[PDB]
């Protein structure tokens, strides 16, 4: 069998304070969603503005994060993708040597490679680390869809390669995937449909909501797990609501404002191009999160 | 409190003869779906053919599956809806007095109505008749979306609509339909995604699939109303190449093409704009049509 | 080939309701103007004539009244007889044609998405059935399906009557397409906002929803055009944006129906199920809107 | 101040996993001597995003080397969906002598309009040449809207157009009949007529990269308003137009460029690569059609 990385998984928020990482309100976070049952911890994804932090910024967070899971069963998968193949490569190999347990590699953003290009572009990041490299698949942000056969190909022609976040919004690729691969790890990139993609196999989610909730995503995804479909269900229901307005406008806006709001912390910063939410939807992710139960630290 | 008509139930196809309505043909394919384990039957919906079928076959194909059905438990669900509310209400009170037990009634299609205007539509044909109403959203076809917010206002102000068939590739929207509505009976229109729309609170399927199959998609749906999801997502993971490929071209142009190559009907014969299938698609067919058991009659 | 060709300036015209029927008398009204103010021919029964919601017999009369009102001038009867079923439109074809219509305009088959083999047979099916010039009508948004470019221009050579195509889909490179393979075919303009990139690319007319509105501009566009005027052309193309826009903050014919009756150029705002009146806030936004143009009186 | 007329989105030739400099200057004095505007060193066509950012200055510096003596601009590629990175990369452009930059939308990370604006400002403010927009919403993930575009042109002075390449000519007649003081540039070479006859002023072209002659003559006429002969050339170029995005551009002009015989290797570097056998028969098919000017 593939090593692999499955469960309740967050996609981790990078908190600033002046311009600047902040590392005790980083370590503070993650302690935080493994005290509330998550499984793995994905720094420096989307949802951590990978694209506007530094080469520097990443080995900072994988670290913090590697420390932190360290003696518990909390695995780190690191964000390390690229556009450029030779930079990703290079990405991969230094999460690995930061002691990441695998590694989330986004499909190029941007340039549009071909299905053949894909496929040439994650064979030489899996051949250039030992650790898990699992697939990230969202056509709406990169311009270009990893096909069915190409994920599957992958999986069957390199080792490392276990699975497939899928952010696509399309249950039919869902179904494709695990009726002709079944031993692929379907992972939820998208938390409205976390539920759906689990009752049909997916073995995990990397969320967005559960930084703000990690109690309820992590019963969610056990839940499922467990073949508990109905209480899954309810959980998904319940979250529809702040699942959808956190996409009020672009990810990681209204994560990281409902993490200012909630106090979990201090400053509300950005790095451009990414900026505060207009205060009309201030006000309505506000408005979503004092229906549900937050925990604290 | 409402009436509702679930379960695995087929979208018939209207089998031709000499440009004529192959009445004892249809007669004999609807009795195939009784003694296969259907809940109900759906004529001239978008799978016979409706567009081109005239108001006398429209009855003739209403009453054949009306009579063939009598004395056994399975309903007939007419198709009869129409891109305008004087026409749709015609059709819908035509098919209650040829004794359907409920009507199949598509959102207008071309003139792209407003949602206000798709509510006071359906509103119309919901108060022409007193048997239930199922909405019908396939916004690929019609080139409108019946809203979830008019949907569960629909729902909630006529007595006798009770659901909708989704034939809309949108796992999201069946996800916000059950979590605002739980009690509305939401119908699979996409053949591939059925499993995963029954396993998130769907209460039954309008198959194409079901014309070929209709034992296995029988089983899928009963499996899954008894919340045996794992025989369900089996049975659904098997079919996903014959659901794939039966929309390889529009149906029901697959549908018939692998009813003719069955030996389930004389002639592969369509009115235009309808027609044969493209001889590669044909030969796709052909393919994959081998890897299932198909019952005779 | 050399075909007998209807182009030019053309107005896709609303049908006027009065208490739940056609109002005749209006929409023979409504004619005279478009013929008065430069318009080269006329579309009764069209989507903006929500055709979908006509009967037999008030489509028949639509056209009659059309064919009658343009008698002694120069103006042409271009009818809608469109179906997603081809038996029916070989009928519409056939009826146009028995009442006097000069031409068809023929949309894709809505609802029943038909292969382009279909669409090429249906479109032959009706091309042999009249002797008069068919246009042929794609636009996807409504219908579902997309006449490609190939078979637009097998139709145009393999049938003697189809002479062209009105293009709703917003797409500037197919029409490029078009005319690069098939420079003899009269693209036609079905988007109003885009009317002058489409003729200064080789279109030859336009079939317009604005026209009902504002023959005289749409009409003036057309033919400074038509005569290489380009910069004339597309100066009214772009006063004409913002009314070109909101005609279609809802659903054509929603929009111009309401903005014909805030003009007082017909007499109630009526619609046919499932069609209705505009919201309030839109029905303000068409007013707004209006103000900033010379609408021309009866 | 503007850069406007015939564009060259250059294409990056690789030698041996290197960038090729001599073949790389040879290729700008090609379109040089054809008629050409400007040039544009390092965009999307030049694979900007598998360059180093010193790969980057180089590429920059030769076409101001070679540009040097001839009236053609040169309009660096330095764009970024990170803006601390997009204004170190225009500064370094303005330092390395180029006439104005062409600055991609914010790809990926999908920001709000407020974000772009903000964005732009910020490397509108960093130099003082001109700054040309990007809006390809289907690499992005994101579109500048109109009154996005509207705004940044006049708030700041030299933001002075937009690079257009989202096959919408609706949203060209929106820009330039709201603002018509704007610099419209086609960023899409099938239609390159049709948005130079609504009043664009000049195209940023992958197939002049081929034929640098015909697209320039095309843009001239066009420029001179005379549309009949801009009309017959976007008409003649409309199957190679096509073709040479059978594949993700750059794939098929490099490809062609190669058979060509105007670069020594057909290299990419991953996750681009070559076209399929089948891309490229069909791209060798369609040049046969034109004549191919030489060094």
């Amino acid at each position: 069998d593939k090593n692999i990385i499955i469960g309740a998984m967050t996609a981790l928020i990078t908190p600033f304070k002046n311009g600047k990482v902040d590392e005790q309100s980083y370590a503070r976070l993650i302690k935080r969603q493994i005290e509330n049952g998550i499984d793995a911890v994905v720094p420096v994804g989307t949802t951590g503005e990978s694209a506007t932090l530094t080469h520097e910024e990443h080995r900072t967070c994988i670290e913090i994060a590697v420390e932190t899971c360290k003696g518990t069963k909390v695995k780190v998968l690191a964000g390390a993708g690229s556009n450029a193949t030779h930079e990703a490569v290079g990405l991969a190999k230094f999460a690995k040597e930061h002691g990441a347990d695998g590694i989330l590699s986004v499909a190029p953003f941007y340039n549009k490679p071909t299905q053949q290009g894909l496929y040439e572009h994650y064979k030489a990041i899996a051949q250039s680390v030992d650790i898990p490299v699992l697939l990230y698949n969202v056509p709406g942000r990169t311009g270009c869809e990893i096909s069915t056969d190409t994920i599957i190909k992958l999986f069957r022609d390199c080792e490392n390669i276990y699975g497939v976040k899928e952010a696509s919004g399309n249950i039919d690729k869902c179904v494709d995937l695990l009726a002709h691969e079944p031993r692929m790890m379907l992972i939820s990139g998208e938390d409205a449909i976390n539920y759906p993609i689990l009752s049909n196999g997916g073995k995990g989610v990397i969320s967005v909501t559960s930084n703000l909730l990690p109690d309820m995503i992590s019963a969610l995804t056990h839940f499922a797990l467990d073949e508990n479909y109905k209480e899954a269900k309810k959980i998904n229901d319940e979250l529809y609501n702040i699942n959808k307005i956190l996409f009020c406008e672009s990810n990681p806006i209204p994560i990281k404002t409902a993490m200012y709001l909630a106090g979990l912390i201090e400053s509300l910063e950005f790095r451009l191009p990414l900026c505060s939410p207009s205060k009309e939807n201030f006000a309505k992710i506000e408005e979503v999160m004092k229906k549900y139960k937050i925990k604290g630290f």
